C-alpha cells in the first residue's frame, strides 16, 4: 500500500567533486534528506544510497547514486524498478547550463540539455518522461566547453550565494511533490 515518488539528486562521488557545479543535484538531495531527518544508506539491490521516509506530506525515496554520472542510469533505472516507481512519478535534479544562475525551473520530459547524467537516466528507463528540477548554472565563460565548465568549483561570488540556491531548489522540489507541477512551476518561475 505505498506506490511512493523517487527523488534523484544527480552529482559524481567522492570529495574531488563535492562542490562542482554538476554536483548541485547532490547537495539539494543531502538538504532534503536534512529535512526527512536521516543519513542515506546503500540500498544494497541497487548499490545507490538512499533514504525513505515523509516529505511534503507523501512517502519519499531519496537516492544519490554513487557510480560515476556516465553510469548513473544503471542505478536509478533498478531503484525505480525495485519500488515499481513509474516514470512520472521520478524527480530528478541537476544543474542547467541553459537557465541563469540563480534560477530554478521545473519541467516534466523534454530535451536533457548538455547533462550526462540526465541522459543515463533517461536511457535506462527507458523514457524522457521523469520530473526535471533544473538549477540554473548559467553558460560557460567564452570558448569553454560546457563538459569541462561544470567540473570546476563555483567562483567565489557564486559560493556566497549557492546555499540559498539550494534551499530554495529544495522547496521548489517539496513544492512540487505537494502542489503538482503546474502550481509548482507557477510559483516558482518569472521572466
Amino acid at each position: 500500500m505505498a506506490e511512493p515518488l523517487l527523488v534523484v539528486g544527480l552529482g559524481n562521488p567522492g570529495p574531488t567533486y563535492a562542490k562542482t557545479r554538476h554536483n548541485l543535484g547532490f547537495m539539494v538531495a543531502d538538504v532534503l534528506a536534512g529535512r526527512i531527518g536521516s543519513a542515506f544508506k546503500v540500498h544494497k539491490k541497487s548499490g545507490a544510497e538512499v533514504v525513505t521516509g515523509r516529505l511534503a506530506g507523501t512517502t519519499v525515496v531519496l537516492a544519490k547514486p554513487r557510480i560515476s554520472m556516465n553510469e548513473s542510469g544503471r542505478q536509478v533505472g533498478p531503484l525505480a524498478k525495485f519500488y515499481s516507481v513509474p516514470p512520472q512519478q521520478i524527480v530528478v535534479i541537476h544543474d542547467e547550463l541553459d537557465i541563469d544562475f540563480g534560477r530554478i525551473r521545473l519541467k516534466l520530459g523534454g530535451g536533457e540539455g548538455g547533462h550526462n547524467g540526465l541522459r543515463s537516466v533517461a536511457s535506462a528507463l527507458g523514457t524522457k518522461n521523469f520530473h526535471r528540477v533544473r538549477i540554473g548554472v548559467g553558460r560557460p565563460p567564452g570558448r569553454k566547453d560546457p563538459a569541462a565548465f561544470v567540473l570546476e568549483n563555483f567562483t567565489s561570488a557564486e559560493r556566497a550565494e549557492v546555499p540559498t540556491i539550494v534551499e530554495q531548489a529544495a522547496d521548489a522540489t517539496e513544492l512540487l511533490i505537494a502542489q503538482g507541477l503546474e502550481p509548482a512551476q507557477n510559483t516558482v518561475h518569472a521572466w
